[PDB]
DNA sequence: CCGACGACAGATAATTTGTCACTGTACAGTAGAATATAGATGCGCATCTATATAGATGCAAATTGAGTGGCCTTATTAAATGACTTCTCAACCAGTCA
């Protein structure tokens, strides 16, 4: 019923007529996933751009969301021997502007910083610990 | 009785609008254009590959012609046919007769 191709964008100009084949020939949905540059190879044809217009974004973090978020890794991911609540505030501004709302850097950070943490035998993340991760990046 | 504040009315420059006279300034051939870069696409030429072999060779039956080896009644007589060998192949004188 489907087929997912990552990273479309590595994909030679030829090999798309065989992509479009398939999803045209046979009741079989093809998903395409990507960067912006992938709409920048596409733009270059017509016939593609056509077969796969509809399309959802991902965005970033903002806001309550990725406040609400940082919880949900503490608790999910951390799980340390103690909470840091890292959804207070001085904590959130420090992740914030490293993290610029991307779940990789929050992923990134919080993993670092905890092992960083554990391996100096801190039970919570604190705040000179967290920056001089962040100054890292 | 004296002093201070509000109602009502009256006069007035600030504000806005309009009109009028004097004036600085653009009209004077001219900014679309030159000069780099990355990035994608296409045509050409070389540099491999994988398939496709038919010719040559080795070998193994399939007779095939040409060999070689092993097994078998005999002695007399007679006739017939066909052959071989041997031998022989004088000539005139002397005594009767019609």
């Amino acid at each position: 019923e489907m087929l997912i191709i990552d990273e479309a964008d590595r994909l030679k100009p030829e090999t798309f007529a065989d992509v479009r084949d398939i999803a045209e020939d046979l009741g079989i949905a093809v998903v395409l996933v990507g960067t912006d540059r992938l709409d920048a190879v596409i733009k270059r044809d017509e016939q593609v751009l056509e077969r796969f217009r509809a399309h959802l974004r991902f965005g970033k973090l903002s806001g309550e969301d990725f406040k609400n978020t940082v919880e949900m890794w503490e608790q999910m991911v951390l799980k340390l021997p103690v909470s840091s609540n890292l959804k207070s505030k001085e904590m959130l501004r420090i992740l914030t502007s490293a993290t610029e709302g991307y779940i990789g850097r929050l992923d990134e950070i919080l993993r670092e910083a905890a092992i960083r943490s554990l391996s100096r035998g801190l039970k919570k993340i604190d705040k000179a610990v967290l920056q001089e991760v962040a100054k890292e990046y």
